């Protein structure tokens, strides 16, 4: 045959493939979400995602120091609540669980950099992000709450206040806040682009969020591309340090759409439903975990994603398969 | 608050949500990969892919006539061999499996669009797909069988040649060849960006594949985005009617760079790793299946894909779930 | 004072700034160039390449073993010659230099991926890099000669044929003549983009070329960007595998705007002026040896080059620097 | 051969070559950056950079003149105090050394354009860019003070006040205080793109900065291509008259991508590592310097920088090198 | 008021004003059109070019060396014809007087890059462009005398053939003819876009082209700015080695159209119009001649123009008002 | 010859070109400039304007009317003082000559557009574009000015205030003091790109202005493209209705860049040097001056305008040249 262009030549062998490899994954994109229970004293495994347990408050100390020496560079913060009521204030109160975790990970491991998930359907009674009204949940009543979590969270020592309650003007609400408090300095990491998605199952389980009904008042129809972007620009006007798809695995349309239209760093979530989906896979010896797990990584860092938030950060790390 | 833009204004009921939903998925956007097994009497379940099974080409003419039923517009064949071979020379057998597999659905539903899957790693000995050299897959040997195969299942009746051996100038040759036969309306779906993925065992074992290396010096590397596009845009210059992304689930920021690169269809094909994942957390209790299937295809949707290989198509469709 | 916007925030320590590191430098993305003499005894050193020495053949076997051991997975090879004539014949003599440096490293270590410098100006007896004609360097002979020169050095066993001539239309020429001569899948790293630059001082003692004059009707000028990008974009149409820019140090304005303008991999090659510069300063005590190199070739890697050429690769690879 | 492209065409000869160079350098392309030590006697040599001398500030008069005999349009003011404190308050008294080299160059040459580094490095006891705290450099601490000292350098007749302490908000600042003093028509040529390099060794030694430590925590991240051009924008933003890319030779990419996207002048540094760089290997007889020194500023120049500060502009300018 | 940004800053003195000119002219960018009648002995003031003269050919040999003394690079020429006739023969005699100016140009200063005007209109009975025929002027039988023309002219030395005739693949005619003739290194500087002008009656005069119609039917519409740039870029595909705009003063939005779509380089003729209008306000005393010269140079430069064709060019030189 | 694409397909005949013209030119794409001169009797002729005279006050109504009646939908008004000043304060008297040429428009001629030129330099003694300082002309003395005389022009009925002062913030402060005054419909032309150009001698005679220096500290650099741009844009963002380019002839490449900038009309001025360029030539016979004169206003429109300022449009209104 004829072809003066044969993309083959660049895939003839394993050291060939290396040299031209366009995308590279290390330990350094990733973020591991940990999920802390207070008031109790064994590890709860969460049968929704294999691996994964409900960390004792009292045992943080000990994980963290661990996770931290397996070189993970930093964690996302997320509660089980023995405290919950209306409006979620357990997570503003100066010794709430919020402010607890953020200051058992910061004096046990000064280095680690802290992002506390910033909300309260881990904290209310009825499981929504925010404060009920006849109308729903409350944009600006929540707003004001969520400020003031931020305070607290910033004043435990957080490194991010990262707001995952798809309120609008929820970036500008805690920028305000933390400045006005003296927490200049402190940043935001939003989930800023946060769709209503199917995939949250079991990380409601593992977080204990009592939510009957859904977020579609708040979080972002899925199908709506056009959208995903203005929701993330938008909180880039507000003052956000680093910006967030989520899900992650089926939006890597809108993670490259978004790596295209701003300059900042830009997150991605790995969800627990694909966390998942890729463990009952594995277990029913229908796919080769690890290298599927690699391969999926690899395309959120491929689609323009800076930081990744996975769910299989530690056993990555502990088992020297990504450095 | 002081906000003049509210994205959840147009989120409060489900009637604003559907108006404002920018992307839909229809039955139409699906096709249907249907795996034939010759010289067998009982349908076959495949182990790795939940519900799907090997259709015995004895009960060909009636599950075709099924699937047409139930609303599918269009199916992929794979056939699973009795007669392997080193070349795979059974593919381009005048009355073969590959030949034989599309005469059946044509003739009992001629208005079926037939898409014959162009490969021969399901006819050869070694499970590659081509011709085995000293070098490895010969791709210049491979060129001059695939164009043997296209003339005979064009011959009877396929509708597109769907190239999946990703071999250099795959396209050019197999359209010189049916040109030549007097086959100039045939048209060729092209695998044009098809990744040496891990999400393909469920598949391997569906379709009977005999490989025990890897695709890796033929199908690309994951990582390569800009490989991705020069593939498919290659193909394009060659005279594909239509390019292809595969994998389609975690490869959607291609997609959309595809979609953005060219006037040309798009096809996505969520493959068999895939489904594999959805079903078994789906049996799990992890995952909503439903939900999730209908999220994940529309994601492919959003991306820009305009046709989407799915195996979940036929239960889709039987159970009016999309229409 | 009041601003939302603070760049500071993720420079505070360097986990973060390890986290928001936008552009990443391996061991992966560099190639070695070495410089073998025949018909020699003891290595000598390049005075101008503080660290750098001609290899004698006699040692070729064991030093590619060296560089092989030390992680290094390419070499671009140059030879110094004992049988220079008017036409610099000995690169396309089957046996020649150039054919027994690429069959001495593939024959050793046969993963080693082998770049063959593909020129005359080592070979030459008046030291322009083809042949001399009442014009100056004469295009269309020296294809002629560069085509041979291909076919020989791919018969030896290179991975690339590296043209370095700067000749018209070198990339079509040599691709003809190794298909023609059946080696259709050897590759071609085209010197696409290449410089009449002052910076190969250093380069040329060390490899012996005999030029008086200089290679201004050949090289391009060093102040044209928009014929820069032409350079490369040409070498692409004729079938390059891989483009480059030399050198790259200066010029990572013209490595961005072509990264920008094709989906090819694209090689920046940090030539022997830029080593030397950086070697006698530090040597001066002026800079850090160390920070100085590994900033150098980070910034090559962030004007988006593939591959970089360059003489620090052996030390950082030994010295465990890159991995 | 057949070609209807040949790039060498226009390259036959010096009169063709000149006729088609697309970039040109001039002396009004350079700014001269001035080392002045106050209450001293003799020119003191720098070590680091061979040929630069700390001019007395008694001699300031007679050099200003001379420099403006040889054609230099402008220069960088950088003093050597001997008055360093906690906070580098030398540099806002009215008659600090700052506010007093301005007035000798501004007073001696009228027409002189001159720019004064404006910073706290050279001025404070433990060499850090501004007001230290527990916490490390604080911004806005440091703001004020970049206010107060622009006011006195503008009152001292500085043409452009030239923030180089990389803290956010800068231009802001001094802008602000400019305007509330009635300076509102002195510019601000800001280092709106300021590297924490390896390059300002030679620097430190010339202007005496007593750091032991680092700037990681305000200067920004080499390798950070998306922050470097935001870090300029937000300054364009600010009222900034000029912006600035340092360092300049290994940051062409990021000259080229700023170009395009502002209408703003674009000043661009080849900082001291870069001037020894050239200098050593010239002594070393390695290069050819004037031939090294004109490619270099040249390659600026091509990137799309407006202005270059450059430690060669003097001997470029008296050796007729440069008109 | 309060206005961050202000322009005038910058505008404050002649330096400053130096310092950010975003454009720069030199002798260089200017290219000198030449007339030269054979058959006479006294120079022939041309009326309507108010200084400008028809050069004796006896007296060639003294100009070429009087323009090449006064810094002038290049030339472009046009004769006046004492042998005209019907198909403009004279114009592709081996001897006739298009290759006697080459000849004698060439002979006298051998560095001289001498462009030779390729046309019919000086040399033809009639005064148009070609072969005159039932039809109007003939496209394919004036491209037949175009490629013998540009044989003769190359071969009496021309580095250039320019050809002037406006019709249609006359950029492939001349290279081919060219190379066939082993001319392959003669470069084409093509009046690619050349207009149907109103400003060519002085130009007209000069060169005793005997027209009484007009050239509609082959150079293009004034008011055509998509043709404009569709006529330069299909020279483009033809293989030009430079493009060009003529006229070129009131059409420097078609200058900067073309160098945002070619990376080739880019002519701009100031026709003889263009130079009457300047010299006749000047001489009326309306304006400063000198002023206005280099403003309407400048501004041809500043719109996107390499080299620039310009009657004012050997005053310029003499004057020493450019270098 | 093979030619596929013949361009002069479409030049064959008037009928052909006619159908295919990209580009129209009307009556209503001009606006004329009038000299009014306040307390004289006869029409003044300008002698380096052929065909342009003073009109005087009382003869104002006439020439208005007769204007009207040619079909020109507008005017810029021109004052001569018989009232100069240190500050030109006649500008801005409710009964000044600025105020008077309006008032008499728009009172004789209730339809006719009136623009009222907005600047001082025809009213101030030392002949300069407002307040002069030691400094030079200041900014803010003469924005404060320019409020004042906006107001007058506005209440006199002037339908557009068009502000050719060159003043930084020159549309904020006409704008602000046009709204406070209650002349919040009344529309700014602003003279937005305005080169400090050497075109002006002729309208300086007939405008009178008594400047014996220039510009340069206010009207920017002709070569300075980038900053044109920036300059129209920082009119848009303050709120003009109307951008302009001046001079148009020479600064097409300039209004085609603004055009692709901005969604607001432009305007282009054919200055009075361009107009005394086309008189003295077609004067002198060199050139034919109605054909000169509607190509040069076609290029204008060609470039982008929407509207063109030209002296010549009352001669080609009632000439019926244009309707
Ligand atoms: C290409 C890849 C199959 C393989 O490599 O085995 C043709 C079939 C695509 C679908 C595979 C799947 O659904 O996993
Ligand atoms: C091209 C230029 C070499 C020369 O002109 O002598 C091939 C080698 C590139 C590397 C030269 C270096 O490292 O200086
Ligand atoms: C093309 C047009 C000449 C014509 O049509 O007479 C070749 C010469 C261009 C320069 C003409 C001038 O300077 O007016
Ligand atoms: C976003 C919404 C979670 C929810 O329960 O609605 C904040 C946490 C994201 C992680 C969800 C997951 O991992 O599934
Ligand atoms: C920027 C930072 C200098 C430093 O010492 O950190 C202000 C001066 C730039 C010149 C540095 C050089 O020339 O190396
Ligand atoms: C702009 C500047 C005129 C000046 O005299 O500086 C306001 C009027 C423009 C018309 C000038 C002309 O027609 O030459
Ligand atoms: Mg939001
Ligand atoms: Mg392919
Ligand atoms: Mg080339
Ligand atoms: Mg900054
Ligand atoms: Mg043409
Ligand atoms: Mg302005
Ligand atoms: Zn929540
Ligand atoms: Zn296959
Ligand atoms: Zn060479
Ligand atoms: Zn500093
Ligand atoms: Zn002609
Ligand atoms: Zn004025």
């Amino acid at each position: 045959t004829d072809l003066i262009q044969r993309p083959r030549r660049l895939r003839k062998s394993p050291a060939l493939r290396a040299m031209f490899e366009e995308t590279t994954l290390s330990l350094n994109d990733l973020v591991l979400p940990i999920f802390v229970e207070e008031e109790i004293d064994d590890y709860k495994a969460v049968e929704a995602m294999p691996g994964v347990m409900r960390i004792p408050e009292k045992h943080l100390a000990r994980e963290i120091e661990r996770i931290a020496n397996a070189g993970i560079r930093s964690v996302m913060t997320f509660g089980i609540s023995h405290h919950t009521d209306e409006t979620g204030s357990d997570a503003w109160r100066e010794d709430g669980l919020v402010a607890r975790m953020s200051r058992i990970c910061k004096q046990t491991v000064p280095e680690m950099i802290v992002m506390s998930d910033t909300c309260f359907c881990e904290y209310t009674s009825h499981g929504h992000c925010g404060v009920l009204c006849e109308h729903g949940v409350d944009n600006d009543a929540t707003l004001e709450n969520l400020g003031k979590q931020a305070v607290v969270a910033a004043a435990a020592g957080a490194d991010f206040i990262a707001p995952s309650a798809a309120m609008d003007g929820q970036v500008q609400a805690i920028r305000q806040a933390l400045d006005a408090a003296g927490f200049k300095d402190t940043a935001i990491m939003s989930y800023s682009t946060k769709f209503a998605s199917s995939f949250y199952g079991p990380f409601r389980e593992a977080a204990g969020s009592a939510l009957k009904g859904d977020r579609k008042s708040y979080q972002m129809n899925p199908m709506n591309r056009r959208e995903a972007i203005r929701e993330s620009l938008l909180d880039e006007a507000q003052g956000a340090d680093c910006l967030m798809v989520k899900p992650a695995g089926a939006y890597l349309d809108i993670v490259r759409e978004l790596r295209e239209r701003t300059e900042l760093p830009i997150g991605a979530y790995q969800v627990s439903g694909e966390y998942a989906m890729i463990k009952f896979a594995a277990l029913a010896g229908a796919i080769d975990e690890e290298k599927v797990v690699l391969e999926s990584l690899g395309s959120i860092k491929r689609a323009g994603a800076d930081l990744i938030f996975s769910y299989f950060a530690l056993d990555l790390a502990e088992k020297k398969i990504l450095r």
